[PDB]
């Protein structure tokens, strides 16, 4: 307890001595409180909203730019033969990922040119993140800490809540240093862990679902965890840690502490309106950092599938306790099948779709419920609903359309109802965007619809449109998946490298000479997933879309710009 979190609590109370009040009327139950003291909406971009007009009067659009309870839960003990199934699952997993990698410290040098390149790093006498690390006193800070993580203390690493839990970049860069190989060296790529998808981007997900289903077994299940990250045991914090089993000397010192000091044992400050700063502390649930969360999450989950695959095989009768010859079972179902298993899924953090051997997985829910991962919208005990078709299965937000080009190659397409993927597109976080930021994160936007949505009538015309309003020289920006359409190269270009040259699922490399070469979504089928063709507001757009081009470009100002509406048939003459 106090032992491991007391000087970072003593620190921040000596800073604030002067307004430390113990509030008896704080809310928290399962999160511990130790004192207090006296201590970001959405914006329209103007840009894509004048080149979407149809979309001015559908609530659905309109009403996404306009504006816990959850993590005061408590997650209960798992039973002995869980913990066990974890653990020797846990063991498995992590050698299995360590077979081809090395971990490996993350240094100052990798982590600068990160801050330099703008990333999400998660961070709070320096202004911006690019400021600390031009500044040698920065890292004497850093060393400080650091010296106290090998010494298996901490004083300054502390989460602030807003659920995202930020750190001083300090905080971060150690955490970057110890753990940061699991993502840059793709611990959970396809290649290295079967199960996970990171490094594929969207235009990949489609064919490897596909793969999935080509396997002989039952339906496919893709169950959500009701808030994964508040049913994070401390049982898996522990199981997660094994990965400095993999690691020695420094490294494993290092990676021990952040494990022991900042993920098993948290500081966290939260404003409340009551306005007092809650220095709350609890050792269990997820509050790292996204990239480190992300791929623990997979860990997790790719650990917790497999042991719902085993219920269903029944590899062990009770989760109450395993015998000793249960043990030796499992561990033999691992060495045999573990891998052919872990092909039978795909997971992206706590995002999963299972193919298992047959339906008994349905009603496998006795571990599952246990390790805390309650299913989403269903009842604890009531089967889970499986998909028949691989199309119609949800993974990352999306769903997949088998579709033929007029020349018989097959593209597989991630797809989503298209109100999401405009109200999207129509805002921006932050401020202080001037109206060529504004363009240029629309240019993005549009690029993407290009590469990722062309099978959609309403955004291929849409992204177009932006792009013909948006200087053609202009870089596309975003502040905040591979990003291939982040670049001023010619779109077709991209298209035919993306889906052509690199696809390993396309064996004919013949490039697509234009854009009316690329097929659509059939009509009804664009329509089912929100399109507006058919409507009159939406044919007037598509009639007069020269006028909205030209109304911003008017606003934009005198400019070099290229018409890109006469790539479409019906703008070609
Ligand atoms: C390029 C292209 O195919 N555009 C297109 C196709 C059909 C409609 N209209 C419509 C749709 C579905 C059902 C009845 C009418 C409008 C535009
Ligand atoms: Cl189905
Ligand atoms: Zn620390
Ligand atoms: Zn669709």
């Amino acid at each position: 307890n106090l032992d491991i979190i007391g000087k970072r609590i003593e620190k921040i109370k000596q800073e604030h001595e002067t307004s430390w009040h113990y509030d008896q009327d704080h809310p928290y139950k399962t999160w511990a409180y130790h004192g207090s003291y006296e201590t970001a909406s959405s914006m329209v971009n103007g840009v894509v909203r004048l080149l979407t007009k149809p979309w001015d009067i559908i609530p659905m659009v309109t009403q996404m730019a306009m504006t816990k309870e959850k993590v005061d839960t408590r997650t209960q003990e798992p039973k002995e033969g869980t913990k066990k199934l974890m653990k020797i699952t846990a063991e498995w997993l992590w050698k299995e990922l360590g077979k081809k990698k090395t971990p490996r410290m993350c240094t100052r040098e990798e982590f600068t040119r990160k801050v330099r390149s703008n990333a999400a790093l998660g961070a709070i006498k320096w202004k911006s993140a690019r400021e600390a690390v031009e500044d040698s006193g920065f890292w004497e800070l850093v060393d400080k800490e650091r010296n106290l993580h090998l010494e298996g203390k901490c004083e300054t690493c502390v989460y602030n809540m807003m659920a995202i839990w930020y750190m001083w970049l300090g905080a971060r860069f150690l955490e970057f240093e110890a753990l940061g190989f699991l993502n840059e060296d793709h611990w959970f790529s396809r290649e290295n862990s079967l199960s996970g998808v990171e490094g594929e981007g969207l235009h990949k997900l489609g064919y490897i679902l596909r793969d999935v289903s080509k396997k002989e077994g039952g339906a496919m299940y893709a169950d959500d965890t009701a808030g994964w990250d508040t049913r994070i045991t401390l049982e898996d914090l522990k199981n997660e840690e094994m990965v400095t089993n993999h690691m020695e000397g420094e490294h494993k010192k290092l990676a021990e502490a952040i494990f022991k000091l900042t993920y098993q044992n948290k500081v966290v400050r939260v404003q409340r309106p009551t306005t007092v700063m809650d220095i709350i502390s609890r050792r269990d649930q997820r509050g790292s950092g996204q990239v480190v969360t992300y791929g623990l999450n997979t860990f997790t989950n790719m650990e917790a599938q497999l042991i719902r695959q085993m219920e269903g095989e029944g590899v062990f009768k009770s989760i109450q306790h395993l015998t000793v010859t249960e043990e030796i079972a499992v561990k033999n179902w691992l060495v045999r099948v573990g891998r052919e298993r872990l092909s039978r899924m795909a997971i992206s953090g706590d995002d999963c779709v299972v193919k298992p051997l047959d339906d008994r997985f349905a009603s496998a829910l006795t571990a599952l419920n246990d390790m805390g991962k309650v299913r989403k919208d269903i009842q604890q005990w009531e089967p889970s609903r499986g998909w028949n078709d691989w199309t119609q299965v949800p993974f990352c937000s999306h769903h997949f359309h088998e579709l033929i080009m007029k020349d018989g190659r097959v593209l597989v397409v991630p797809c989503r109802n298209q109100d999401e993927l405009i109200g999207r597109a129509r805002i921006s976080q932050g401020a202080g965007w001037s109206l060529r930021e504004t363009a240029c994160l629309g240019k993005s936007y549009a690029q993407m619809w290009s590469l990722m949505y062309f099978h959609r009538r309403d955004l291929r015309l849409a992204a177009n449109a932006i792009c013909s309003a948006v200087p053609s020289h202009w870089v596309p920006t975003s502040r905040t998946a591979t990003h291939e359409w982040m670049t001023t190269e010619d779109m077709l270009t991209v298209w035919n490298r993306v889906w052509i040259q690199e696809n390993p699922w396309m064996e004919d490399k013949t490039p697509v000479e234009s854009w009316e070469e690329i097929p659509y979504l059939g009509k009804r089928e664009d329509q089912w997933c929100g399109s507006l063709i058919g409507l009159t507001s939406r044919a007037t757009w598509a009639k007069n879309i020269q006028t909205a081009i030209n109304q911003v470009r008017s606003l934009i100002g005198n400019e070099e710009y290229t018409d890109y509406m006469p790539s479409m048939k019906r703008f070609r003459r």
